[PDB]
């Protein structure tokens, strides 16, 4: 399919999304979407792509958000992973701020995936299935051999912990990133927050 997908989900161990008021959840989902749109804009700019080169499949809602990008675009893998990295940094700032203000907020988790041949599922479904097994602030990926080579020098990958299903037995947890990668993510987060 030549597609990569990014799925973001809230971590909600107390099932607060099952009782939160629409008056609070609607604006919160929109603020998460605005931060994600700002990440798309500056990450695509960095990789000489347009914001519209990333498809908004599902806007933020209680069950998460999904983005997709065609692998025909140069830097597609690096760009979508960076979008997830920057969004996760913004999400952590928002969560800490709202909790201090005793406002509703949840931590997020994310996954970037290509289609999974053994499972016969597409990228969107793979990213949704991988992100569902993550905990707060975690990020994971499933990429074909070629795509892994293009980013294993940028990201520090480890095997998934106590994997319980085929999707988690195939994925890698993102444990960290190299110096160039960390500097770029922080600089984009700073540009989005400051001004």
């Amino acid at each position: 399919q030549n597609t990569l997908a990014l799925n973001i989900q809230f971590y909600d161990p107390k099932q607060l999304l099952s009782s939160v008021n629409q008056s609070v959840s609607v604006p919160y989902f929109k603020l998460c979407q605005l931060f994600l749109n700002k990440s798309i804009e500056l990450c695509t700019k960095h990789y000489h792509l347009k914001a519209t080169d990333i498809d908004v499949v599902d806007e933020f809602h209680a069950e998460g958000a999904t983005l997709a990008i065609s692998t025909s675009h140069p830097h597609a893998v690096e760009c979508l992973l960076m979008v997830g990295t920057v969004f996760q940094l913004l999400s952590d700032v928002l969560y800490k701020r709202y909790r201090e203000d005793k406002r509703f907020a949840l931590q997020t988790r994310s996954a970037v995936c290509n289609a999974v041949e053994a499972m016969q599922i597409d990228a969107k479904e793979a990213a949704q299935r991988l992100a569902q097994h993550l905990h707060a602030k975690e990020s994971a990926l499933y990429l074909d051999n070629e795509q892994l080579k293009a980013i294993q020098d940028s990201y520090q990958l480890v095997a998934m912990p106590n994997p319980s299903n085929v999707m988690t037995r195939h994925a890698f947890m993102i444990n960290g990133m190299n110096a160039e990668c960390a500097e770029l993510a922080q600089n984009i987060r700073t540009e989005i927050l400051m001004g």
